[PDB]
């Protein structure tokens, strides 16, 4: 099964041209904990912004163009991305917007970080219907000396 993992601000904003104006080490620890040892599928832009292969995981980058880093796996389509994952318990799709859009319809689980932040952005997580998902886990956190905003981690299973 396929899972999508994303950090969302108000209005489902997930990205913009510049760096997001927040500091959330807690979300990154959560992202790492949930993706370690699993294949992670990302779009070329996310790859670019991550900047290096993520350690301890099989990195698969979607691009219409030839790959420029032999350390990772480049694919030209959804289906190839999937086949490149092999026979594994769970595949993690890490972004970005165009990628989430194509994978949502095939995902069985959502790992979301809701951030209490109003940011202007040009990329959004796709619209999803709460009633199609069962919130199986949730945990609210206030901002602290390390985290600039309050956030909440939620795990949804498709009904
Ligand atoms: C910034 C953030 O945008 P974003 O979050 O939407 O970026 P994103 O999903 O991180 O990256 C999008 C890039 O992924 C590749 N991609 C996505 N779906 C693909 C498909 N079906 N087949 C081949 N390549 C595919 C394309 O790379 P290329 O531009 O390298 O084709 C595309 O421009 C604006
Ligand atoms: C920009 N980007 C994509 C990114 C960032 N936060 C997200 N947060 C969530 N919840 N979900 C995503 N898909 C997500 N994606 C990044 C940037 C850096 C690292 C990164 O260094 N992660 C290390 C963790 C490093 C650290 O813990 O500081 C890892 O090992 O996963 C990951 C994703």
């Amino acid at each position: 099964m396929i899972s999508l993992i994303a950090a969302l601000a108000v209005d489902r904003v997930i990205g913009m041209e510049n760096a997001m104006p927040w500091n959330l080490p807690a979300d990154l620890a959560w992202f790492k904990r949930n993706t370690l040892d699993k294949p992670v599928i990302m779009g070329r832009h996310t790859w670019e912004s991550i900047g290096r292969p993520l350690p301890g995981r099989k990195n698969i980058i979607l691009s219409s163009q030839p790959g420029t880093d032999d350390r990772v796996t480049w694919v030209k389509s959804v289906d190839e991305a999937i086949a490149a994952c092999g026979d594994v318990p769970e595949i993690m799709v890490i972004g970005g917007g165009r990628v989430y859009e194509q994978f949502l319809p095939k995902a069985q689980k959502l790992y979301l970080t809701h951030i209490d932040a109003e940011v202007e952005g040009d990329t959004h997580f796709p619209d999803y219907e709460p009633d199609d998902w069962e919130s199986v886990f949730s945990e609210f956190h206030d901002a602290d000396a390390q985290n600039s905003h309050s956030y909440c981690f939620e795990i949804l299973e498709r009904r």
